[PDB]
Formats: C-alpha cells, sequence, structure tokens
C-alpha cells in the first residue's frame, strides 16, 4: 500500500476529469509533473496546451 493518493476531492475530480479528455488511464504523478512544469511557466506545448485545458473546461460548465 503506501504512497497512497492525497488529492483533493477537487483535485480528484480534475485528475479524472484530464483521463477522460485523453479517453487513457494516466497517473497522477504524470498529472502533477504537468500542472507543476506549466504552472511554473513552462513554454512547452503541453503546458501551454495544459492551460488551455484549464480553459476549455472553464467553458465546460455543468
Amino acid at each position: 500500500g503506501a504512497m497512497a493518493i492525497a488529492l483533493r476531492d477537487d483535485e480528484y475530480d480534475e485528475w479524472q476529469d484530464i483521463i477522460r479528455d485523453w479517453r487513457k488511464e494516466m497517473t497522477v504523478q504524470q498529472f502533477l509533473d504537468l500542472k507543476e512544469r506549466a504552472l511554473s511557466g513552462a513554454s512547452d506545448p503541453d503546458s501551454q496546451r495544459y492551460n488551455a485545458w484549464l480553459e476549455l473546461r472553464a467553458k465546460r460548465l455543468s
């Protein structure tokens, strides 16, 4: 066991939701790495795209 996920309720939804977007199961660690770099001001294509994904999400209401 151990190394259990400690993501918040909102974060859990975000990770599962990102998976839904890629329709493929991804790890939480990877998600943290992606946001970490993006939020850290990364220029990588995945970073700007990630920020956009948040923007698209903002557009997508219940």
